[PDB]
């Protein structure tokens, strides 16, 4: 579990989403596995506007924070699970680093702020989702 919280916004995984966040949705992709909805207090997380392939990440089933190298946002194939077929999903990065289900919404961050939350694992691989296109995060 795990979301970021801009503005007046909570990003998650769309896997993840509640009723409440459903309830006041502003975005959804399931392509991406990304469901923005809206909030009443202002959140501290800052997002990275960058092309940085190296940063940091959560993984709750370690309790440990990881330095990874990671891809750069691209359609690639995820195999199936409990909440998505097999199927291409957009804007996903790649790294070597441990994750089990429940570590996806931990935070990917760099030097410049907060890139993405993990969103797929399996055999030593973490993927994870971008926000760094979502310009409108730092907005209205
Ligand atoms: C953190 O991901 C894992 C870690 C170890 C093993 C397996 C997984 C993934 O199958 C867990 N996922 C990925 C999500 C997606 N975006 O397709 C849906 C889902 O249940
Ligand atoms: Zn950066």
């Amino acid at each position: 579990s795990g979301a970021i919280y801009v503005g007046n916004y909570r990003v998650v995984n769309r896997h993840l989403a509640t009723h409440n966040d459903w309830a006041n949705l502003v975005w959804e992709d399931s392509s991406r596995d990304l469901l923005v909805s809206s909030t009443t207090a202002q959140g501290c997380d800052t997002i990275a506007r960058c092309d940085c392939q190296t940063g940091v990440y959560y993984c709750s089933s370690r309790r440990k924070h990881y330095p990874v190298s990671f891809s750069k946002p691209s359609l690639i194939f995820v195999e199936a699970s409990e909440y998505y077929p097999a199927r291409y999903q957009s804007h996903l990065m790649l790294a070597v680093g441990h994750s089990e289900p429940g570590d996806c919404g931990g935070i990917l961050r760099c030097q410049h702020g907060v890139v993405g939350i993990v969103s797929t694992g399996g055999n030593g691989l973490v993927g994870f989702a971008d926000v760094r296109d979502l310009l409108w995060l730092d907005e209205e």
